[PDB]
């Protein structure tokens, strides 16, 4: 029956894995503290409102393509040096939430303070709360890091806040769980009933979301590649993905989003009909040119013989220009269109 500090006291604060703040970031007018359970039932299917409201992020590729929705909980998938933080740190500098709530689940302190000398320098760090967990912490602590920044998110969404919440990792979150559960004595082979501790995995990742009574929470969860079950599972109980593929970040693109392989399942109803019919127009000229990559590294390519070829050839520049993004750099939705519009025209 664990309990944690809540409230807009917590703004530019540090939480660590016993609901304790430690650290400051920020300091804020406000002192509010309360206490609420870590531990909460997700919403009843007629608490939550339909996700129709876009969630802009200011990043390119993804309010035009991968466009996001109030409540959405969107997997962000990549392998170590992805620029999984960096992403995280856009996502929170660029968009527009009331709130933002970071859970670090890490294995070094190292990375934790990372977070908060950036915290220390963002615009947005009063309102920013962070709670971590390192290797140094049990791994009943780790999980319950994760626990305590989503009560702590859904704090303010029962006071009507736009919320942002961002779990990295849920890899090491999964990790711990799985070494919890051999304390109560299961393995992910042979669980518990009617209760296994594995079930605190999809308990954890229904909470977010619009409620029609109050605010939302946008969740965004960091899962680690090497494709293991986990992150297929994951993927299948998300409302879609953002792909970080390790060739892209070789090739020096940043964000090294591939769009291709990526998706945000309530893309159509967050965006009326003329975004919708130059986001399939962009993917088709993506996947053209991927396709005459291919062609190029075969050496099948010489300039001149097919029109079509060489026409979009000269066509990726301009698409590289427009997929990277400075990570200081923000984007307006109507800065974004225009930006795509004159890449397919």
């Amino acid at each position: 029956f664990l309990h944690t500090q809540v409230g807009r006291g917590l703004l530019g604060a540090v939480v660590n894995p016993l609901g304790e703040v430690t650290d400051k970031f920020a300091v804020t007018d406000n002192s509010e503290i309360l206490y609420r359970p870590v531990d909460n039932a997700p919403p009843l299917y007629s608490e939550r409102a339909a996700i129709e409201k876009p969630f802009l992020t200011g990043i390119k590729v993804i309010d035009s393509l991968l466009t996001c929705g109030e409540g959405q909980r969107m997997g962000i998938f990549a392998s170590a040096g992805c620029g999984a933080t960096f992403l995280m740190n856009m996502l929170i500098e660029h968009s527009g939430a009331d709130i933002y709530v970071i859970g670090l689940i890490g294995e070094r302190g190292r990375e934790v303070t990372e977070t908060v000398d950036y915290l220390k320098n963002s615009e947005k760090k009063s309102r920013c709360v962070l709670v971590y967990a390192t290797s140094d912490y049990s791994s009943v602590d780790r999980c319950n890091a994760a626990y305590i920044a989503t009560a702590i998110a859904e704090f303010f969404r029962t006071e009507g806040h736009k919320v942002a919440l961002f779990i990295d990792s849920l890899t090491r979150y999964a990790r711990a769980l799985r070494d919890v559960a051999l304390a109560a004595g299961e393995s992910p082979a042979r669980r518990g009933y009617p209760v296994s501790v594995f079930d605190s995995l999809p308990r954890l990742l229904e909470r977010p979301g619009k409620l029609k009574a109050g605010g939302s929470i946008t969740a965004f969860y960091t899962v680690l590649l090497e494709a293991d079950p986990l992150a297929e599972e994951v993927r299948s109980i998300l409302d879609g993905h953002i792909y970080l593929s390790r060739n892209l970040a070789q090739k020096g693109q940043f964000p090294a989003i591939d769009s291709l392989k990526s998706i945000s399942r309530v893309f159509t109803q967050v965006v009326d009909e003329k975004h919708r019919i130059m986001a399939a127009a962009f993917r088709e000229l993506l996947s053209e040119i991927e396709e005459l990559r291919t062609i190029i590294d075969f050496g099948e390519y010489k300039p001149g013989e097919n029109a079509s070829q060489d026409k979009i050839y000269n066509k990726i520049s301009v698409v590289e220009s427009f997929l990277k993004q400075d990570y200081r750099l923000g984007f307006t939705y109507e800065q974004t269109m225009e930006l795509i519009g004159e890449t397919i025209r």
